[PDB]
RNA sequence: UACCUGGUUGAUCCUGCCAGUAGCAUAUGCUUGUCUCAAAGAUUAAGCCAUGCAUGUCUAAGUACGCACGGCCGGUACAGUGAAACUGCGAAUGGCUCAUUAAAUCAGUUAUGGUUCCUUUGGUCGCUCGUACUUGGAUAACUGUGGUAAUUCU
RNA sequence: UGGUGACUCUAGAUAACCUCGGGCCGAUCGCACGCCGGCGGCGACGACCCAUUCGAACGUCUGCCCUAUCAACUUUCGAUGGUAGUCGCCGUGCCUACCAUGGUGACCACGGGUGACGGGGAAUCAGGGUUCGAUUCCGGAGAGGGAGCCUGAGAAACGGCUACCACAUCCAAGGAAGGCAGCAGGCGCGCAAAUUACCCACUCCCGACCCGGGGAGGUAGUGACGAAAAAUAACAAUACAGGACUCUUUCGAGGCCCUGUAAUUGGAAUGAGUCCACUUUAAAUCCUUUAACGAGGAUCCAUUGGAGGGCAAGUCUGGUGCCAGCAGCCGCGGUAAUUCCAGCUCCAAUAGCGUAUAUUAAAGUUGCUGCAGUUAAAAAGCUCGUAGUUGGAUCUCUCUCGGCCGAAGCGUUUACUUUGAAAAAAUUAGAGUGUUCAAAGCAGGCCGCCUGGAUACCGCAGCUAGGAAUAAUGGAAUAGGACCGCGGUUCUAUUUUGUUGGUUUUCGGAACUGAGGCCAUGAUUAAGAGGGACGGCCGGGGGCAUUCGUAUUGCGCCGCUAGAGGUGAAAUUCUUGGACCGGCGCAAGACGGACCAGAGCGAAAGCAUUUGCCAAGAAUGUUUUCAUUAAUCAAGAACGAAAGUCACCAUAAACGAUGCCGACCGGCGAUGCGGCGGCGUUAUUCCCAUGACCCGCCGGGCAGCUUCCGGGAAACCAAAGUCUUUGGGUUCCGGGGGGAGUAUGGUUGCAAAGCUGAAACUUAAAGGAAUUGACGGAAGGGCACCACC
RNA sequence: UACUACCGAUUGGAUGGUUUAGUGAGGCCCUCGGAUCGGCCCCGCCGGGGUGCCCUGGCGGAGCGCUGAGAAGACGGUCGAACUUGACUAUCUAGAGGAAGUA
């Protein structure tokens, strides 16, 4: 500004846009116009009685709400100018866990002073990492019950402990009223992390819940749910999505009074059905027993740790007709294969895109930064919805949590969903490449087979038929679309559904033309040797096939690349040329490749899992 | 400990910089057993501030009619200890920060014979030629009636 | 009366005044009790004034970073000063009234910037320096921004008040309250920084006070900012186809001494820990002291960076194949990678070690010490010329008193030098002292004593006293000079007349003027510094006038006849409307060949026919004159090739690619000018006198040759020397290569242009001398019937 | 295929700093003002004392009596934050268009 006075009228200024800004970011919550502040509360060990934290924590005015097990409720201070509401769940419960902290605000851990957290707090804890974290605080119990020379190194004892799991973390303590106040205090004023799933995308809790059936015979009717919006601009003509219980129309807004404001009816907007969104996911035309079989694939996964895909020669019947689908590359990289190939059935019922990040980065200027006049955000909204089951009803009065969001343009319809993933260090149990797997992939509940297969650059990707232990490995199965970035987690049903965390990754872009190429390869022993070429057995037993597989390539363990010649013999028994010098100890090896698609296998139903245990 | 070394050419000698070298300060990375001392929201934002605390004070010796407690011994003005309140003093020191400020601030040197000064210390305090063996009206604390959603309001 | 260096001071004397918003001159309280109804002893609280203490406030002198792309500012509306006031605690344009027109500035005013609070201090350091200082001591300022106040000894106070501005809280909507740049704490901001802990026990502060209070302060917590100490093993016995030592020719022999990459054997010693107790402390913790437990792969496990060079340490092994990557720089990597990714081994520092950025040394690459400018970056076109800077020799202590010394003067005035006293502590240097050593601390040491708690440094400016070389400055040249006595004019000290009254002089002191005596009466020399005269010369120096010469162009005439021009070649152009040619005559603008020189002159551009006029000038000669007048030069000015423009323009390989002035340092021969001598030739018939030659000498000049003077990177240079053995005076100017002499601003010019003049960004070289080769359609030589004749 | 930065109209809007002109919160000073509160008088009802009179003693009443104290408020002056309109200047932001280089 080249004055001194000017130079600091202009920092004043920038100064006060800076502030205007971070006061913009800061008024979203808690106050007048915003929604209540949700804070999750877990104790991460055994030994912690939550009603002790409750009781402590109630003292504000206690505006009491109550489910038919947890005691969550809205607790409201003036002298803190702010407005919280506490909601309260089990290490382990993960249908309620994982499903309610995807919709609060701040998560209030636990911990012991003498033990860091338990193995079922650990096993939550890991789900809750890959899950998607909020702003969280830590906090210990047994400081006060503890003698003072004690009371000096526990602190420093946890802090060594936790600095593996939270690294950069002060500990609290809760014992008193007043070192409750001072966590309130913590809450309340605290930057905050913005997930960006949440972000971009509009959703909802539900406070007051009724239902009214259409039909009672029908056991499906009309839910009256009511809770503050919290997402996006809440608009009625867009889809709504129970997280455990699929998506279905939503259609009628009204704004009521408020229950509880910080300070102490009229329907807003309905749906034609040209506004309206389209209830269409696909294109309208388109004991010892399994013991043994762990024992079979323990056996399975050590036969395909040492050798890649190696499979017995058929010798009952032919190769060319097992292997009627197949065909030899000259190389994965190079030699391509097109995506107008093989075409399933299934193709002609799931959508594509001319572009992907154009529609992408279009609905998201549309959603983000525009204005539309529906239902807004901190608003005490109650929903009717178009039809509804009533168990849903049964399983919110146990005390399940129901939240929805509102779903984008084009995250209705089908596609095939790609995310990369790795494996979970904590459960070591492998896990076939067919199998069925619990799905919890951007808000969403319900199951799929999908296929696994590598983490390339290039279009062609291998197959895999198992699970690695370091490294990250992609799955592509069938599935509702939702739009990156979202968090993703397969689980498999241990026993009697205390469900095993094994794969922890994130979305990758969802695209029905990545291909994944199942190899095959044979095995044969090399017994007449001679320079540069030789001739094998066991290779096939049959004559025309070998004549049907004259164009693939031919290789050996070590290195040595070839063809074959000609098979002499009636059985496998070829002349094999090579690039190299044959070895009696080596064997050669070939390679038949297809293209494989998963199977259909979605289904939105998810067992309501038993709590979770060390066994 | 008054010090140089690599790099222009086919090879040479130069000019000349670039890079290396050592300390010192802020940050940051990885690692960390013992013990002594020890800096620490200056740099950007002299930006904004929940809550608590940071300044009060009585001796034999200004004013005690609070039974607040005891207590003479009981006509016995006031035994005593004493909250409150009036009075007096302190709150202009300390603590923090470095925005402003360029003969300004500040440093050394001089001066007030050109000023003011609570306190301390010493001097002075029948030096004046003109009801007193004691003067007058109030007001708090206290008692009692209240107002205001709300204050260390009244 | 008393004092000061100095009063319009202090004290005294007189005449009054003495503010109702009044000045002091005691209507106050405790303790011990009393002596002969009176007279009382200690205190406490007061109180005008004076002094003191703690201050404060206004002044004195010297001192500060960058900027001229800030050169004039201040003065209307106080700027500088005078007079009288007003206000103030007082001095003052502090304010008012009336006057004066001042005050500051290239010795940098005014304006702007500062990632500026100032010092004490800090880091680095041969010496000199450079950078930092928000930060615990001192001084200032400010409590969101400005402003105004009350109370008070003291505040323009903010943990006081009143507004406005910006924010912001409670509300029943009427109103009410606010100020963390105190301690914590939060948000924000960011690369960047700790506990909403305990206590008045210590140090001190405040209060009516031995008693109360203190987020001042102390104590813990977090704390790899940083500094000090210091573990991670020691030893013995075995064994080594170790090593060295004594004998053996050698083998090989030794309690001879050391070593190990021996998970060889062995018990010995300990802290880290765990943990009673004491001690510590306000209470605790920590440390120190002691129980008991606590080590063999003593797994009670040391890390961070490297291994081509710089730079200590592997062209070992596998993977990779100009990819991935490494590499501050040079570089490594393209299928054998000493450099990537790993293993193994090795190196350095070690409870620490990498990286980024600021900064210092290295940097004699900012140069005062101490650099550079021919060719590497660079010296102005030339002369004049203000400030600034620098400047030749020369000159060997006394007067009245107070006790033979001091008080009274200094001696022209400074700089310089040495001394003294005055200069906060802390920090730094440094003395003493076994914190168990050390960084520290200021304590400690003997058997109540004994002893510390030093000292130095503290630039510059200002005080004091000695010195008198160096360097400035003064004093007598119209004598208004000194030292003397004598004289005259005016005023005056107060001693003088037993006292008083008055006159009067003297004495003594000033201020002014006349004559006389006296002094060796008084001017340093004349620079191988500089001006200026004079003398005879000299020159393409300049201006004006004048004179000649050929050539060219055009014209007049005559003769001749078809070509004339230009190139490697034509091309272009004029001719029987007789071109070109040859001869004769006329005019016009010019321009001055050869003679013309490694000659001359001029400040530089530059200057050539004869003659005359005008005004200059160098050198030489001088026993002339003045007597430091000088050198270099910002600012400022005069002339300035050639191109360009309506007189301007002021620019060049403007080139010796080379500031100016001064001294010293080798030879040799020519030349130009002037002067001095000398055989002998010529000319003026002799004779001198001169001219032309010849042999020298002297002085400046233009040049050249030469050289182990000494330089220099060398080419080269008698200056480009007298340079690490570095200082004669002074000007301009350079700081790796580009961007770029570009953009913008200012300024001059009609304009072209002139002067001034960056940054972002890019880059590891660009560049100079010299040496070996390579080349040709450059020029010279030698040679071969696998060349020619 | 995209960036970069400029002009940039909008005299966008907003904010800051110098000044012209106009306005002027609040305190302080001055000239007033006088809501209220006292005292001294003048009587009435009247004791004691001295002697119908005076001093005390209690009231009560009124008098524009005559004085003391005195708040709100207002004229003026001063200090003076701030406000408005200009002019100049600076910055932050919304902004069409484009160009060149950047690769």
């Amino acid at each position: 500004e080249l004055s001194r006075v000017d130079q600091r009228h202009r920092a004043s200024q920038l100064r006060k846009q800076k502030k205007e800004a971070v006061l913009a970011e800061k008024r979203q919550l808690g106050g007048k116009d915003g929604p209540p502040h949700q804070v999750l509360v877990v104790p991460l060990h055994s030994r912690i009685s939550l009603p002790e934290a409750m009781q402590l924590l109630q003292d504000g005015t206690v505006h009491l709400n109550e489910l038919g097990n947890t005691q969550n409720f809205m607790l409201l201070c003036p002298r803190l100018k702010h407005r919280w509401f506490f909601t309260s769940a089990r290490p382990g419960d993960l249908h309620v866990v994982l499903d309610m902290a995807k919709v609060a605000d701040t998560i209030l851990f636990l911990l012991d002073p003498l033990e860091g957290w338990d193995s079922t707090g650990d096993y939550c804890l890991s789900c809750l990492f890959a899950q998607g974290l909020p702003t969280y605080t830590l906090a210990v119990q047994g400081i006060s019950g503890l003698p003072l020379k004690k009371q000096i190194d526990t602190r420093k004892k946890l802090s060594k402990a936790v600095e593996k799991r939270f690294p950069h973390d002060k500990l609290l303590l809760l014992d008193t009223q007043q070192e409750a106040g001072m966590l309130l205090r913590q809450l309340a004023n605290q930057k905050q992390q913005h997930l960006a799933f949440r972000d971009r995308r509009a959703y909802l809790f539900a406070h007051a819940v009724d239902f009214v059936p259409s039909e009672e015979n029908n056991l499906v009717g009309t839910l009256k749910i009511s809770g503050y919006v919290r997402g996006q601009t809440l608009n009625v003509n867009r889809l709504l999505h129970i997280v455990g219980y699929g998506d279905f129309q939503m259609k009628q807004i009204d704004a009521p009074g408020d229950p509880f404001p910080l300070n102490p009816k009229v329907l807003m907007k309905a749906d034609p059905g040209r506004q309206e969104s389209l209830q269409a996911e696909v294109i309208p035309d388109p004991d010892e027993e399994a013991e043994a079989k762990m024992l079979e694939k323990y056996k399975q996964e050590r036969l395909e740790e040492m050798f890649p895909d190696e499979v017995d020669t058929p010798r009952d019947v032919a190769a060319r007709i097992r292997f009627q689908k197949y065909r030899g590359l000259k190389s994965f990289r190079t030699s391509p294969w097109d995506p107008k190939e093989n075409l399933p059935q299934d193709y002609a019922r799931i959508f594509q895109f001319q572009n992907f990040t154009n529609t992408r980065k279009s609905i998201f200027k549309e959603v983000e930064e525009k204005e539309v006049e529906g239902a807004e955000v901190g608003w005490y909204v109650t929903l009717h919805v178009s039809e509804v089951p009533v168990s849903v009803v049964e399983c919110f009065r146990q005390g399940t949590p129901l939240i929805a969001f509102s779903l984008l343009p084009h995250e209705q319809k089908m596609s095939v969903l790609n995310m990369v993933v790795r494996r979970d260090p904590g459960n070591t149990e492998p896990v076939k490449a067919k199998e069925e797997l619990i799905f919890h992939c951007g808000f969403r509940r319900f199951r799929a087979s999908p296929l696994f297969s590598q983490h390339t650059a290039a279009d062609k990707h291998k197959l895999q038929r198992f699970l690695t232990a370091d490294m990250a490995l992609v799955a592509t199965v069938y599935a509702p679309i939702t739009f990156p970035p979202a968090s993703v987690l397969l689980f498999k049903q241990k026993s009697n559904g205390m469900h095993s965390l094994i794969a922890t990754g994130h979305l990758m872009s969802v695209d029905p033309d990545r291909m994944v190429i199942k190899r095959v390869v044979l095995s044969g022993h090399p017994f007449k040797i001679f320079t540069k070429m030789a001739v094998v057995r066991y290779m096939f037993f049959n004559r025309e096939d070998v004549l049907w597989f004259k164009p693939v390539e031919l290789r050996t363990k070590w290195g040595r690349r070839g063809h074959i010649k000609e098979p002499l013999g009636t059985h496998g028994h070829m002349k094999c040329s090579f690039d190299g010098k044959l070895k009696s100890q080596d064997t050669v090896l070939m390679n038949l490749y297809k293209r494989v698609f998963p199977k259909w296998t979605y289904d939105p139903y998810v067992p309501e899992p038993v709590p979770w245990l060390k066994s």
